[PDB]
């Protein structure tokens, strides 16, 4: 689709059999979900955001179907106040900006 | 012009003198630009991202020119790493996400 930005670009994603909704977020190099159980070996790391570093769940090669378009890639699990799609996973779906 | 995801989406935009890169962010509701002396009245507001909340200053009508389209409208100033070219600007420079 094209998504216009009067709006904030919401979407729903399919991750572990559930549905979420996500934010499209250009200026996120990583995505970011907010707390859940995924399955498999994670890692901690930590990641810095426009308020200060927070520790996260690093889970690779997990599979989200972003509004209907296949990804498999990093996620983050922590906190972060709603959960986003980075450009790891933007790329993936073949997204980009246009004016 | 069309904006691959592979890297951040940072662009020239011009805000008085001051040419500076900003990051074109559908993940941000409203621009944020790093610490500058702005003329004219402003209201204190607090944005939250990862990590918490910064305080900022909210200047309205501020002319910026981002890749030569002009805008004009809400910027908030304050200790961003890095300058935000939020929503409601991008709005405005006709700016959408595709794929
Ligand atoms: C609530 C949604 C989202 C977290 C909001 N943020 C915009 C977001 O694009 C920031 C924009 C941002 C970029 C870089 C530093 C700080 C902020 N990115 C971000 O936090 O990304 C993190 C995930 O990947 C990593 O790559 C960048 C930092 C990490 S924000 O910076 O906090 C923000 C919040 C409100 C306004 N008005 C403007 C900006």
């Amino acid at each position: 689709p094209q998504i216009t930005l009067w709006k904030r670009p919401l979407v729903t994603i399919r991750i572990g059999g559930q549905l979420k909704e996500a934010l499209l977020d250009t200026g996120a190099d990583d995505t970011v979900l907010e707390e859940m159980n995924l399955p498999g070996k994670w890692k901690p790391k930590m990641i810095g955001g426009i308020g200060g570093f927070i520790k996260v769940r690093q889970y690779d090669q997990i599979p989200i179907e972003i509004c209907g378009h296949k990804a498999i890639g990093t996620v983050l699990v922590g906190p972060t106040p709603v959960n986003i799609i980075g450009r790891n996973l933007l790329t993936q779906i073949g997204c980009t900006l246009n004016f």
